[PDB]
């Protein structure tokens, strides 16, 4: 007669998000399975965003616009800044950042968090353009994820390879999954959510050793960025396609992305030409966004589910039947480019509605 | 000191196109070693299309418009008559096959193939179509590639989990490669096809006795189709969106699926309801096709490359340089919503082409 845990939670998603909330939630004493079709060691899979961003540290919206967004951010800064000295974290200095106008600023809200915040004369910006320059930070998203799943295995926590089709598959062993499933919950029955979105973003990976980070907002017909990560490479984008899911590189992109990169900073080549660039990889990956906004909140749902809760779910429509438990969905997903930015802050508020709902439903 | 093969090649992709050429070249007495991101065990990846199909044996093409084609089906339906004896294929009996019009019954060339073929009176037809029945053949798809694989086995064929970027990956202890990697063709570089496109298919797999098989193709607004497979199940379709990446559940095309495949067959359902349908799964996946039909054929490529073959190259576009050796790629790709039913006779000549091959180039 052993004592045992009264505290099961599955994370339901191994990417950042699902790994930061696995994480808090394995620092407070739950006993945490992650059940998740990839995992941190998919480091070339196109069917999760994870391993395919930046991962910089850039706010995107006002404070009036995104106010859990900064939140987030905020508290995900912080985090980073004591990873810095075990390389988990890198400073980008002198980070330039170029917008077509005032309004792209942001209205400046993150300037008392980058430390050597400051307007860049016009001679600094491309002409016509805008410019701030700040310290941030960012991560090797790849690494950062087999990071936070190592300090998982050190407190105890579990991984299994799955892929869901209907919620109670998740409720396996506990009665309260945290959804971390990015774009994946637009088809799970009992998730169903037709708002899930992805937003394309292809790059390229080279090899330089440039540490000067560049955020290029200020052409609408071309979204650029040099985005320096831990170890010697420089991740170069960009394209955001919203609702496209085309997974295949697009060869003229590859030279909108290089010239204007080029035109940015010619320390990422060589000898300054696009010839000189050390091309290692070309990516895609779809970003998991959500009209209307990342979704952070918890649910109750009655299972088993009937076709009156989801059109997708399995079995014949005409059931309504079988035995019947009351569960918690706390979901996580929909972050869009801001996921690794927002995850640490996203996650402590994961945590939170998990204790309240564990007061509340749990025992 | 041993006599080792002369015979070594790389077949790049594990789809049933690789594993069908893989299988004849083992036969053949070649020494065969398969690449690819995508193995049979990977039955519910959405990143190959394989484990997606019917798979059933329907002509789509006139003899005129493709004549490989036809030559291909022909020989897998002989493959497949062989494999009914041990399970592996399946009589369709009875099948029912809708057109709009006469032109789309595609000159009836494969009536001496399917036995019992005959026009169906318009009585048993959708109003305004025109029909034939006639006796076909299916395949369990996922269950039919880890078939091939087990054959492979036993001919000392061996596998590898690998996503290539660039040809000379492939080119690994072989100077010949057979390049059947589906979508995956547009974007290696030194392959760089941009005729590759997917073509998404959506289906409901149904638990039925059903062993009736019926393909609509006479409403232009509904394509639709009901395919039993060895084991218990149906394959309700469909879709066929040309160019679309979309890897999400459509819950309306679920709706229009199901109303449609039961009025062609209400016994798919245990009432003849939509409510009576026993849904196992919602699928999607991507037909691998190419602007231009399938590509069957050798080439011969000189490497390192550079960025003169390939806008992809990997390293500096500056290089031309480095050892340099010219080597075979014997593509099979862009098999569209017909690579089961040509598998074996795709296979044949791609095997015959790396004869052909080896006789010229190889010693
Ligand atoms: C500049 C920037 N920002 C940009 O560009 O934007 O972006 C990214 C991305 C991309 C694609 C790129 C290209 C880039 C990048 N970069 C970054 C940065 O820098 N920063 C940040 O912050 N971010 C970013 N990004 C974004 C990211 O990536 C995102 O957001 C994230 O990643 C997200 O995460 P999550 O939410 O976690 O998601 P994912 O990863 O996708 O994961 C998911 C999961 O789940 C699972 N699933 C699904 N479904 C299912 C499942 N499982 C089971 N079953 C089912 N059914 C999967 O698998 C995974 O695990 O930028
Ligand atoms: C009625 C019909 N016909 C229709 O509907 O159409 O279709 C299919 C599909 C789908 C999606 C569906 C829904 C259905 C179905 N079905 C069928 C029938 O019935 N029959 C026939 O014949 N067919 C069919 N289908 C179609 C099929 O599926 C196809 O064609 C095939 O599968 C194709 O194959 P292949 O060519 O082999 O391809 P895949 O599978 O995709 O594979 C590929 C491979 O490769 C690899 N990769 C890529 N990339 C790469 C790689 N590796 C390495 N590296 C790199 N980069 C992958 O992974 C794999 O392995 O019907």
């Amino acid at each position: 007669l052993m004592m045992h845990s009264q505290k099961r939670v599955v994370v339901l998603g191994s990417g950042v998000i699902g790994l930061s909330s696995a994480l808090i939630l394995a620092r407070k004493g739950y006993s945490v399975h992650i059940l998740a079709r990839d995992l941190p060691e998919d480091v070339s899979s196109q069917t999760f965003a994870s391993p395919w961003a930046g991962a910089n540290w850039t706010p995107f919206m006002t404070l009036t616009d995104g106010p859990r967004q900064a939140k987030w951010e905020e508290s995900t800064f912080k985090k980073w800044v004591e990873l810095v000295p075990t390389g988990h974290a890198m400073w980008l200095k002198g980070t330039r950042r170029f917008a077509q106008n005032e309004d792209g600023l942001l209205g400046h809200w993150y300037k008392d968090i980058t430390p050597n915040y400051r307007p860049l004369p016009s001679s600094e910006c491309p002409p016509g353009a805008i410019g701030v320059t700040y310290d941030t930070l960012s991560v090797h998203a790849p690494k950062y994820c087999q990071y936070l799943a190592r300090e998982l295995q050190k407190l105890g926590a579990t991984f299994e390879r799955r892929t869901v089709t209907s919620l109670e598959q998740a409720f396996d062993g506990a009665d309260l999954v945290v959804n971390a499933t990015g774009l994946g919950a637009k088809s799970i029955a009992g998730i169903d959510d037709q708002a899930a979105e992805p937003i394309r973003g292809q790059t390229v990976l080279v090899k330089s050793p440039c540490k000067r980070c560049t955020m290029d907002s200020s052409d609408p017909a071309s979204p650029a960025y040099i985005i320096p990560r831990p170890g010697g490479e420089v991740i170069c984008g960009g394209t955001y396609g919203v609702g496209d899911w085309d997974l295949s590189v697009n060869p003229e992109t590859v030279q909108r992305i290089l010239k204007h990169c080029l035109r940015l900073d010619p320390t990422i080549s060589s000898d300054g030409t696009i010839e000189g660039i050390e091309v290692l990889r070309h990516n895609v990956g779809l970003r998991p966004a959500r009209r209307g906004g990342p979704r952070v909140e918890a649910e109750r749902i009655v299972l088993p589910l009937d076709r009156t809760k989801s059109p997708l779910s399995l079995g014949r429509g005409s059931a309504r039947a079988a035995k019947e438990k009351e569960v918690t969905l706390v979901h996580a997903y929909g972050f869009s480019s801001a996921g690794y930015q927002q995850s640490w802050g996203a996650a402590e508020d994961v945590a939170q509605l998990v204790d309240e709902a564990f007061q509340r439903y749990h025992g």
